[PDB]
């Protein structure tokens, strides 16, 4: 089964085991409040204690070079069914949105705070996408309180 494995903490503590394990498609990110490193795979993960998601969904593949926006939906054990289909169900059509690189809905391992990893050209391209109805609608606070901390992170390339 497909997971995808998030580890945090300083740039140089995650860029030493991006290096030390060149075989894993490791991506790593600068957050405005931390270092971030990802893997998507199904098998072992070279991360110790990640974030552990099942992907429920995915569109298009990751690039160091791209901008992405991770949203943390914090749900129950008895809403987070109904929010996993209700996300599910989304239309697909911001797939053609100006930017849009790629898409993850991710189930998580442990507890009820589900994510979604966006990935676009930048960071203008998803807040320019964050504004219309296909998000608004969808993806916001707003659109999915009725399963209810919720917040974005955003993860800048590395230069």
């Amino acid at each position: 089964m497909k997971k995808l494995y998030t580890s945090y903490g300083t740039y140089g503590f995650l860029h030493q085991i991006k290096i030390n394990n060149p075989t894993h498609q490791l991506f790593q990110f600068s957050a405005s409040d931390t270092s971030v490193i990802f893997e998507e795979t199904d098998g072992e993960t070279v991360l110790k204690s990640p974030s552990i998601y099942e992907v429920i969904k995915e569109i298009g593949e990751f690039s160091e070079h791209h901008f992405y926006c991770a949203i943390f939906i914090p749900s129950t054990e008895d809403h987070a069914y109904q929010l996993e289909k209700k996300l599910i169900s989304v239309d697909d059509n911001f797939r053609n949105f100006g930017g849009f690189k790629s898409y993850r809905l991710l189930r998580p391992a442990k507890g009820t705070t589900y994510k979604i990893y966006f990935g676009f050209a930048d960071r203008h391209a998803y807040e320019d996408f964050k504004q219309s109805d296909a998000f608004n609608d969808h993806f916001s606070k707003d659109a999915l309180s009725h399963y209810f901390s919720y917040f974005e992170r955003y993860l800048y390339p590395i230069k």
